[PDB]
């Protein structure tokens, strides 16, 4: 009854692997000569699908002949790349399971996703590349290491190019390979590594059954992008997480050219947007500061530009809203998901826009709110826990069930850990994550509201609130701050202008603190941990 279910989909769940249904697709695309899969655009180098196809079958076999099957893993570990999506097609064809990295985790970072991913393989960068000499000396499950970005072997670490011929046969055609079938249920198609709240990032293993089922949003008109051949996606998100991971196989699935960039340049981004004709941009919520400024948006020609979608961390209303005008857009399709959901659950639909809310239930789902204290669901406009259930959910936590029957309850339900609410027209609005919340005197203090209106001030470019601990108080509200160049505001301004829009139960108590860059995650999300310390060293 209160229970939010999605629709049907226009694209049905098509039977076969993540696999499978990947090839069928890069095939369609290659035999279609011209056809683009990725462009880089910092050194405007293109490679088609054909090109792709051929080079993920390659790697397939290569590894297939080399020994990897059902019972093994894998590790990628670079950044955006023409290089990235091809050992990850590789692995899928075969049922060898993927493991993303980060080009910029560090060491501990790094060593704790391998030590639960246990590699067999590991696929890197050249920049990436000393990290893993560095903690392969705690993992001997790792063989091999390849270097991605490379023709020729270096330092005596095979090229995939290399590693393809040393393993293909010499008379060997790629249009005549065939990709392993196996149970999508209990095959592993990937394995994330999440936030871990707070500590050592869990192991989140998604089957291949999940996949499947994240193509038939991507290929959905209304809950997705219609099948337009030769459509160009500008996206400036990180592969490795679920966001630019299930966005870009998506985009393969549909034949469109994935248009990346290794890092953000306000000065590229909207020549991108321009030059290459770009009709769908892929931002993450904190370049949404650079844009709401003004500077070049409409020195550039964005009359093509479709929309502008973000997600993997909250983004405020006002904000949002200021970007969709300086585009020339109705709004920002928004969503939300966890990695234990695979990918966005609540999705925008399309001519669906609605300010601060995120979006509507995709099909195979059904969401609710429940009352954080008796867990019964709850009505229209009711803020609580969100749960959700639909084939797109985790099987579980790597060598961690714990952590998997505390997260996910006995009929299916995730536990999502926010405060949320669904409108009349069962928009679904976000509040704030349960843990992110300020302690006051017996005060739950949301951080996303405290951003939202400092945000609001025209004087400040972007912020970020958090916890500065008191003794009496136990935790204060208080924001680290950034302000467009050529401006100021004294601290007991901002406070007072805080102060007037909010009761005294979270006035800003714990003052501001002025810094040129807030504590960003990059992976959209703003750092805690950072913040706190830079607030805490202030005072
Ligand atoms: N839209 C949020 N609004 C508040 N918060 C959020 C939000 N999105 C993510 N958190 C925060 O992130 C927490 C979990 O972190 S997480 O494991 O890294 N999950 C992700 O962020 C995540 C993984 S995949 C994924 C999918 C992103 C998208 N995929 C698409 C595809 C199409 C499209 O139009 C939009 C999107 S958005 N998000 C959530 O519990 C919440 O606090």
């Amino acid at each position: 009854k209160n229970i939010k279910k999605g629709p049907a989909p226009f694209y049905p769940l098509e039977d076969g692997t993540a696999g499978e249904q990947l090839h069928k697709a890069m095939k369609r695309y290659a035999l279609v000569p011209g056809t683009i899969a990725f462009t880089d655009a910092h050194i405007e180098v293109n490679i088609t699908y054909a090109e792709y196809f051929e080079m993920s079958v390659r790697l397939a076999e290569a590894m297939k002949r080399y020994g990897l099957n059902t019972n093994h893993r894998i590790v990628v570990c670079s950044e955006n790349s023409l290089q990235f999506f091809m050992p990850v097609l590789g692995a899928l064809f075969i049922g060898v399971a993927v493991a993303p990295a980060n080009d910029i985790y560090n060491e501990r970072e790094l060593l704790n996703s391998m030590n639960i991913s246990q590699p067999t393989v590991v696929f890197v960068s050249k920049k990436g590349l000393q990290k893993i000499l560095n903690v392969q000396k705690k993992l001997p499950i790792i063989q091999k290491i390849i270097i991605m970005d490379s023709k020729t072997d270096y330092q005596g670490f095979q090229s995939m190019y290399t590693f393809v011929t040393s393993h293909l046969p010499p008379g060997f055609n790629e249009y005549d390979f065939v990709p392993e079938s196996f149970d999508r249920d209990k095959t592993i198609a990937l394995i994330m590594n999440s936030s871990g709240s707070t500590g050592l990032p869990k192991g989140v293993a998604l089957p291949h059954r999940t996949a499947c089922v994240r193509f038939s949003h991507a290929r959905d008109p209304i809950f997705g992008n219609q099948i337009i051949p030769d459509t160009a996606i500008l996206s400036v998100v990180p592969f490795h997480h679920g966001f630019g991971m299930f966005t870009t196989l998506g985009y393969l699935i549909c034949g469109f050219r994935v248009v990346l960039m290794y890092r953000f340049e306000e000065e590229l981004f909207l020549r991108s947007l321009q030059d290459y004709k770009i009709q769908s941009a892929l931002l993450v919520p904190t370049l949404f500061s650079f844009f709401a400024k003004s500077t070049l948006i409409d020195k550039y020609d964005l009359s093509n530009l479709h929309e502008i979608a973000s997600g993997g961390a909250p983004l405020s209303k006002e904000v949002g809203e200021a970007v969709a005008k300086r585009f020339h857009l109705p709004g920002i399709r928004q969503g939300y998901g966890l990695t234990e959901t695979t990918s966005a659950i609540l999705i925008t639909p399309e001519g669906d826009d609605k300010p601060g809310a995120v979006g509507k239930v995709v099909p195979f789902f059904e969401a609710k709110v429940v009352d954080l204290d008796t867990g019964k669901t709850l009505g229209v406009n009711q803020r609580g826990e969100l749960c959700v259930r639909g084939p797109m959910i985790m099987s579980g936590y790597v060598n961690n069930p714990e952590a998997t029957n505390a997260l996910i309850d006995k009929d299916g339900w995730l536990h999502s850990g926010d405060i949320a609410y669904w409108d009349e027209d069962e928009h679904f609005f976000i509040v704030d994550r349960l843990k992110s919340l300020i302690k006051y005197k017996g005060y739950q203090v949301a951080p996303a509201e405290l951003e939202s209106i400092l945000l609001q001030h025209p004087n400040i470019f972007d912020a970020g609130v958090a916890g500065l601990p008191d003794d009496d108080a136990g935790e204060l509200p208080a924001a680290v701050v950034v302000l467009e160049h050529g401006k100021t505001m004294t601290e007991k301004e901002i406070v007072d202008y805080v102060a007037s829009q909010v009761t005294t139960a979270k006035k800003l108590r714990g003052g501001v603190v002025f810094v040129d860059e807030v504590p960003k995650g990059l992976t959209g999300k703003l750092d805690a941990r950072k913040i706190r310390e830079i607030l805490i060293k202030a005072k």
